[PDB]
C-alpha cells in the first residue's frame, strides 16, 4: 500500500500507537494522534512534530482523515468511528498495516485462553529449526516492530479487537483455540458477536486449525483439528502422549508444562508449526524446552509448605476455570479474585468452590460480585494488597495461594503484568518469617 499524501489519524498511543506513528514517519507521512485518556502511555515518547489530541476524540480530525488507524482498545461502534465509517473513511488497525507489508508467511493465533502460550510455543519451534522468526502482535512487540525483510516467519497473537479491523490477513496457518465469555463490555450483541470477531482469523487462511472440543472455534461454513479424545491431533492416555492421526509423537513427561489444557496447547502449536512447514523434530524439541510465560500459573514462591502462584494473566472466567479444573491442593486453597470483570458471568466458577478447603479473597471493582459466589468462605477488600495481608496469617503448611482473578486489572493497575509483579513482591514478603 501507498500512504503518501494521505491525512492519517491514529487513535491510541502506547507502544502500539507509537509503532504506528513510527511506521508512518519512516514512510514520509506525518500522522496525527488522538487518545481518549488524558495522559496516555508513551505520550512523552511521542515526537514533538507529531500533533496530538488527548482526553477525548476530535471529530474535526476524524472527519478530515483519509485513513484512521484505530487502536484495538477503541470500539468501532464508538459514535465518532461509526460516523467516520458512514462517511466512507477507511478504518484499519496496526495488524492490517502489518499484513499489507509482511514478506514472510504468518501463523495467526487467537482464542479466549492459551493464545500467548501457543504463540510463544510456535516461536520456539521456529527458533529450534534455525528459522529467523518474529513473534509478537497482541503480546511482546507490536506487529509493526517485527517487520524485517530478513524475517522468514511471523507468529502473531491476535485479539478479537485487532481482528475486527483487519481485512488483509492470509495466514499460512490460523487457529481459534477456544471461545469462552470475555470482552462483553465491547460486544453488546453477546457471545456470537465476540465469536464472529475471532472467526475473521480464518478468512483466506491456507490451513485452519480448530478445537474439536469447542464448536464455536469452527467456521460457520476442512480444517485440521486438535482435541483431547478426538481430532487429527489428540491425546492418548497410557502417562499421556501427544498423537497425530494415531501416531505417537511425544510423551508429555518430556514437557516442562503440565495440565491437560497445556497438552492441548501443545497439540495446537504442533498443528500450526506442521502447517507452516517447520521440521517435526525441532518442533517436538521446543515442546520439551519451553518453561511457561511469566504470570501464567507461575510459581513465584514455594516455601514452608506453601506454594504461591501468580496466574495474573487469568483475565477471564475460562482462564481461571483452566487453573481450577483438576487442581490438586493438599490443604486450603486461598484464591484471589477481582478487578474489572467486563460484565462476565462468574457463576461457572461456583462448581470449583465447594468443600471445606477453599477461601476467597475478593477485591477491585467487581469484588462484591465475586464474593457472592460463596459468601460464607469469602472476604472482600478494596485492594489486592489488602487481600494478601488478610490471607497471609491464615496460610498453613499444605496450602496454596493462587492469584487467578478472572478479571481485567485495568481498574487498579496498568496491566496484568504489574498486578502479577505486585503479587510476587507481596508473596515474597509474606511467605517467609
Ligand atoms: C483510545 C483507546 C484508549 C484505551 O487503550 C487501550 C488499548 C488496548 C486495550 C486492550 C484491551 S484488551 O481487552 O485487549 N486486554 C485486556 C487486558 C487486561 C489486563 O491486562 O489486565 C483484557 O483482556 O481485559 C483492553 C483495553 C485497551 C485499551
Amino acid at each position: 500500500a501507498d500512504y503518501q499524501g494521505k491525512n492519517v489519524v491514529i487513535i491510541g498511543l502506547g507502544l502500539t500507537g507509537l509503532s504506528c506513528v513510527d511506521f508512518f514517519l519512516a514512510r514520509g507521512v506525518t500522522p496525527r494522534v488522538m487518545d481518549t485518556r488524558m495522559t496516555p502511555p508513551g505520550l512523552d515518547k511521542l515526537p514533538e512534530a507529531v500533533e496530538r489530541h488527548t482526553g477525548s476524540l476530535n471529530d474535526e480530525w476524524l472527519m478530515a482523515a483519509d485513513l484512521i488507524v484505530a487502536s484495538p482498545g477503541i470500539a468501532l461502534a464508538h459514535p465518532s468511528l461509526s460516523a467516520a465509517a458512514d462517511a466512507g473513511i477507511e478504518i484499519v488497525g496496526d495488524i492490517e498495516l502489518f499484513c499489507r507489508e509482511a514478506q514472510a508467511p504468518i501463523v495467526a493465533i487467537t482464542g479466549s485462553n492459551g493464545k500467548s502460550t501457543v504463540t510463544t510455543l510456535v516461536g520456539e519451534m521456529a527458533k529450534a529449526a534455525g528459522v529467523n522468526v518474529g513473534v509478537g502482535g497482541n503480546i511482546g512487540l507490536p506487529a509493526l516492530m517485527l517487520l524485517d525483510d530478513e524475517c522468514e516467519l511471523y507468529v502473531l497473537e491476535l485479539s478479537s479487537f485487532q481482528l475486527e479491523t483487519t481485512s488483509s490477513l492470509q495466514a499460512v496457518a490460523a487457529t481459534i483455540l477456544n471461545v469462552t465469555e470475555d470482552h462483553m463490555d465491547r460486544y453488546p450483541f453477546g457471545l456470537q458477536q465476540y465469536r464472529a470477531a475471532k472467526l475473521r482469523i480464518y478468512e483466506n487462511a491456507k490451513v485452519c486449525v480448530v478445537n474439536a472440543d469447542d464448536a464455536l472455534t469452527m467456521p460457520i461454513r476442512r480444517c485440521v483439528s486438535f482435541g483431547v479424545n478426538m481430532g487429527d491431533y489428540h491425546l492418548n492416555h497410557q502417562e499421556t502422549w501427544l498423537r497425530v492421526k494415531g501416531e505417537k509423537v511425544l510423551n508429555v513427561k518430556e514437557m516442562k508444562l503440565s495440565g491437560q489444557h497445556n497438552y492441548t496447547n501443545a497439540l495446537a502449536a504442533l498443528a500450526l508449526a506442521d502447517a507452516a512447514g517447520l521440521p517435526r523434530a525441532s518442533s517436538l524439541k521446543a515442546l520439551t524446552t519451553f518453561t511457561g510465560l511469566p504470570h501464567r500459573f507461575e510459581v513465584v514462591l514455594e516455601h514452608n509448605g506453601v506454594r504461591w502462584i501468580n496466574d495474573s494473566k487469568a483475565t477471564n472466567v475460562g482462564s481461571t476455570e483452566a487453573a481450577l479444573n483438576g487442581l490438586h491442593v493438599d490443604g486450603t486453597l486461598h484464591l484471589l479474585l477481582g478487578g474489572d470483570g467486563k460484565s462476565a458471568d462468574f457463576s461457572p466458577l461456583a462448581r470449583y468452590l465447594n468443600g471445606d478447603n477453599v477461601r476467597l479473597y475478593c477485591f477491585g471493582r467487581d469484588g462484591a460480585q465475586l464474593a457472592a459466589l460463596r459468601p460464607e468462605v469469602a472476604e472482600q477488600t478494596e485492594t489486592m494488597e489488602q487481600a494478601m495481608r488478610l490471607l497471609a496469617p491464615r496460610v498453613q503448611p499444605g496450602d496454596m495461594v493462587l492469584l487467578s482473578p478472572a478479571c481485567a486489572s485495568l481498574d487498579q493497575f496498568k496491566n496484568f503484568e504489574q498486578r502479577g509483579n505486585e503479587f510476587a513482591r507481596l508473596a515474597k514478603e509474606l511467605g517467609s518469617h
